[PDB]
């Protein structure tokens, strides 16, 4: 009856290598997907070049070079008093082009340290094992995930990783927002997900369910393999969890939102329930998807299903059925959906709606029943340096308050299992979307700008005490 | 390839003994809650006696005599082609009181009459075990389902039709509309489905959420009996499905959507997990709610799960978050709910949403993954007979039909499991909210008006042959 969350509840940062790692070519880091692609902002996309282009910046090179201040950015951690940190194993570090027969000492002995660093101080590693960062030799070699031998790639690498910090990692993640693809309009989710490069004329949709298909059989293969290798090891799956409201009672409306949400979350039934929903089969049908699925694909999802789930959550949808010529109501996510018109918005048009956490928490336990782990959170915003040499980020700390009042009205008055809350770019690091410096997140001021600029010095801003507050009286002092 | 539902697809019409048996008081057929409801219309609600009081007139007592006319009524059925025929048992045809050690053989063989009937006509008994018309003694001197001892009432009950029908009824489902008694505001749903007679300054809810919980012990103990008497038994819960929309996409509307769902349906939860939701055990806590909620409880229902989701559809329901005072977002349905703007109504202000059947079809799929079954659904309405002397309804034949085409694409585009779909009130019967004779559902017209008179002649309505089509083309001919 100290507060209203569990004593050991799981507050950290998170952080992904690839954006804030830096020093993407020592040790022999192969060279990865995050590393073609260009800098842009808000509105201009970024550029996936065909390899490394001179005259092109790539912002993930340096980052913030975490790769060599992770000594000092730990200590800053725990000052906040983390009792986890999330981040992810680089593929490229451990199996530079993919393919090799032996792990990079180099890469491994790099993550030993890190790991190492972050228990001295009673901080607890939270490992996601592909967040937007797999070899670029896969991709052209093999063409990235829509072939079948990139699953063993794949495995091969998680059990590696398993193996080595099985006794100092105790949670993990497979595929990071695997459920990123169901856009597949766009460029960027095939692209980090799964290695996808479209060639014109693709059945863009068909090629990215096949993909989907390969890392849920190598989600599950490596959760088998995990378990075997210490049977202690939490491994979930990871979904973005971006909530779809009907925009009204038109019943129209509400089989749109339905029909949304089981594109978008079929990804968390398979790492759950492992069997594909029905709804799928029958539209594969309809659209004439062929999809590689063996018997023995059926067996390994059945058998290597996920012990939690980990989100990332920053957002809601509306969707409505304006859209014309749609009788079966699919979901194409850069057409059916709507601004809600009661909510605020960042400046990169982000939603702002902590209430839809708490609908997605209660969501996740009603239909699945697992343990649940918010491993991203976070608002992106433009600071401002105070006279005083701090940022006064109070709109962050609106932000991620709001959210975290949320939550804990979840577990308080629902009674949803959450293992854990982590704040997402806990330090200013290379965003994903646009790959902006601007687009802060941390509580860790990071003196680079996008034109690659600064001292990289680090500078906690006013929300690193409030939170270091709110993690001390674990909740209760918001 | 005849059609796009499978070809064994259950086709049926559905009443309950006492909407339409009569003969209340042959074979020495216990007094049931039933038998003291008065008659009433839209409006004015119907009067629960203490007792059958003179000049009060129950309908239920003569109904449409069905107890006399059944081999009629049965040739009727097979006429349109039934394959199935869904009914309840009569609790008070088998143990009139309720407390007695044996059963009442007219009761029985009635029924083995009865089944007999269909069987010859190559039609297969749906047959459900409680439909709101419990022995009116349980009441008085037990409290209904307030008390635990009733428990054992209706298990011996269960077992005693269970192995008396083992061979014949394949087809079986414990407590009509379970969660309808989630409105425990009014008396109605609180005394059909528990029997419960409020006394003034009672905690209404309270006293339903115990009740609730005795009856689904009390299911799970049946249906682990009826597997023990013939493993074949399918024996599922039925649940009333009305769907509840938020009224727009304001966070606020999503949140009392979900939240009442969670409590409308927690005992959907219940009969296919096994185990309550934790936010209903976080909600009692809230409320000081107490249960009587033993560890041999929590064994029987982890251990009685249902083969199957039997439930009724006729319409959905709108929320907002309008009411005051309402900051842990509580559900009552007497005062939240609101208009649909978008759709129709009956007369009886029931709204019409084909669409709605759909939703309800993916959302228990989704969330539970058993076989489905509509078990109840259709269109209560005025009739009118045409100088031809046939009801042309073609009202009735238009709900109908957009429900069917619904269901439909459901089977078709969705993949959901269902077993079969039956027509509510398939002959012209007693209404259960009003007692009404003119509030029609059925293909059948019985001469028979809420005065109490008419020749009881049957006559076939337009929807007749419509129905007996559908039935032929298994659904391609609506
Ligand atoms: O603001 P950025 O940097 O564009 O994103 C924030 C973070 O959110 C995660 O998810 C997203 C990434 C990009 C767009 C949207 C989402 C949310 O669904 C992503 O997995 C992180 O790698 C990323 O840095
Ligand atoms: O039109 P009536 O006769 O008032 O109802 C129709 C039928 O629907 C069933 O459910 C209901 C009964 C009453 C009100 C609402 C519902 C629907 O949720 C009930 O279980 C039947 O017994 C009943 O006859």
């Amino acid at each position: 009856a100290m507060s209203k969350l569990p004593e050991n509840f799981l507050w950290g940062g998170a952080v992904a290598a690839h954006q804030l790692e830096g020093g993407w070519q020592e040790g022999g880091k192969g060279i990865s997907v995050a590393d073609v692609m260009t800098a842009g902002r808000h509105g201009v996309a970024r550029e996936i070049t065909a390899g490394v282009l001179e005259g092109k910046y790539y912002p993930n090179h340096e980052a913030i070079d975490f790769y060599h201040h992770y000594k000092e950015d730990v200590k800053l951690f725990a000052e906040m008093g983390f009792k986890c940190f999330r981040t992810s194993i680089a593929w490229t570090r451990i199996f530079p082009k993919g393919d090799e027969a032996e792990p990079n000492e180099a890469g491994l002995q790099f993550y030993d340290d890190l790991f190492d660093e972050c228990l001295k101080y009673g901080i607890e590693p939270v490992v996601t094992l592909s967040h937007f960062e797999l070899p670029y030799h896969l991709v052209t070699e093999y063409g990235g995930f829509t072939n079948r031998k990139v699953i063993d790639f794949f495995v091969h690498f998680a059990e590696v990783c398993f193996r080595r910090y099985k006794d100092k990692v105790k949670y993990w993640m497979t595929f990071n927002e695997i459920n990123n693809q169901a856009n597949y309009q766009e460029d960027f989710a095939p692209f980090t997900n799964s290695g996808i490069v479209y060639k014109e004329g693709d059945d863009r949709e068909a090629i990215m369910y096949q993909a989907a298909h390969y890392e849920l059989v190598a989600s599950a293969r490596a959760v088998k393999i995990g378990h075997a290798i210490n049977p202690n090891l939490n491994i979930g799956c990871m979904v973005a969890m971006c909530p779809i409201y009907p925009a009204t009672c038109n019943p129209k409306d509400i089989l749109m939102a339905q029909k949304a949400m089981q594109k978008r979350y079929y990804f968390a039934d398979v790492h759950v329930h492992g069997f594909y929903p029905e709804h799928i089969f029958k539209y594969w049908e309809r659209k004439a998807i062929k999809v590689d699925f063996t018997e023995r694909d059926k067996k390994d999802l059945f058998e290597g299903t996920v012990d939690y789930i980990g989100f990332s959550y920053y957002m809601s949808f509306v969707i409505d059925a304006h859209r014309e010529n749609n009788p079966y109501y699919d979901y194409l996510e850069t057409e059916d959906l709507v601004k809600n018109p009661y909510v605020k918005a960042s400046d990169w048009d982000w939603q702002i709606d902590p209430q839809g956490l708490r609908y997605a928490l209660n969501w996740f336990t009603d239909m699945y029943h697992l343990p649940l782990f918010i491993v991203q959170n976070g608002f992106g915003a433009i600071d401002q340096v105070e006279a005083d040499g701090m940022v006064h980020d109070d709109y962050r700390i609106d932000y991620l308050g709001a959210h975290i009042k949320e939550m804990i009205k979840a577990v308080d008055e629902d009674g949803v299992e959450l293992m854990g809350y982590t704040p997402w770019g806990c330090i200013d690091l290379v965003s994903a979307g646009t790959g902006e410096m601007r687009k802060r997140y941390g509580f860790i001021y990071v003196d680079k700008d996008d034109e690659g600029k600064g001292t990289l010095k680090r500078s906690p801003k006013l929300s690193f005490n409030w939170y270091k507050e709110v993690i001390a009286s674990n909740g209760d002092d918001i």
